[PDB]
């Protein structure tokens, strides 16, 4: 997260990080008991590196009561997810066993209802992403807090040029953005899942290049069907 500030411990205990061979990854979401919702793209190409989810952290280094690495039975991507497009980019990852939950570790609530959120909407996105041009990485939860851009606007030519479809969202990304490493992680709304970021446009912090974030309304069959 670029132009974020230090989470305070624990406060978003749906918060998941998806790892790979032991390094933070992605953000992800635990949507269910045993389910994290993420990006697609997080896995493109992890190939048979071992993929797990650590819960319940706020610290990646160090040792937290709450917090506990969890295995991966099962990563299924969207079907319709490709390397190289920007669309249906969400992944469920299904936990070996069921999360402990507690204050800590909790899933959140999702959207069900297809219809857009008013513009402006203040909405909060955490990751631990790479916080600054240099690639500085945090060990602990950043976040930001975004009011969500109209489609329209988000759309422009000098914006993202038609390619925010229904099914994506956008947030101002004005030196305050998602960054590298925050793919897969929760945009909420009112207490709401209400998208999960994404990278399609790659670049970092420019106010002509707005946050994309894929909405989870749109996907409700498909999480139901994979859950
Ligand atoms: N603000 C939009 C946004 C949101 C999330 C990520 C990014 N940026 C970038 N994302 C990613 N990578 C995505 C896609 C592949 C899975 C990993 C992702 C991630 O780490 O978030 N690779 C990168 C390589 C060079 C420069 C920037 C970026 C940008």
């Amino acid at each position: 997260i670029l132009g974020g500030r230090e989470a305070e411990a624990h406060a978003r205990p749906y918060m998941a990080s998806v790892q790979l061979n032991g390094a933070h990854l992605c953000g992800g979401v635990l949507v269910a008991e045993q389910w994290v919702l993420s990006a697609a793209h997080c896995l493109e190409d992890a190939a048979d590196g071992k993929v797990q989810v650590l819960l319940g952290a706020h610290s990646l280094s160090q040792p937290e009561p709450s917090k506990r690495l969890y295995d991966v039975l099962r990563a299924v991507p969207h079907p319709d997810s490709q390397p190289d497009t920007i669309d249906h980019d969400l992944l469920l990852l299904q936990l070996s066993e069921k999360a402990t939950l507690g204050p800590a570790v909790r899933p959140l609530p999702w959207q069900r209802v297809d219809r857009d959120v008013a513009p402006g909407t203040l909405c909060d996105v955490a990751g631990w992403g790479i916080v600054n041009h240099a690639g500085r990485r945090p060990d602990s939860l950043q976040h930001v807090l975004l009011p969500v851009l109209d489609r329209a606007t988000c759309n422009r030519r000098t914006h993202h040029d038609g390619a925010i479809t229904e099914r994506l969202m956008c947030a101002e990304s004005n030196r305050r953005d998602s960054c590298k490493g925050d793919s897969g992680g929760p945009l909420v709304c009112g207490g709401v899942l209400e998208g999960v970021v994404t990278s399609g446009s790659r670049v970092c912090g420019n106010r002509k290049k707005p946050g994309i974030y894929t909405r989870v309304a749109s996907y409700a069959a498909w999480i139901d069907s994979v859950l």
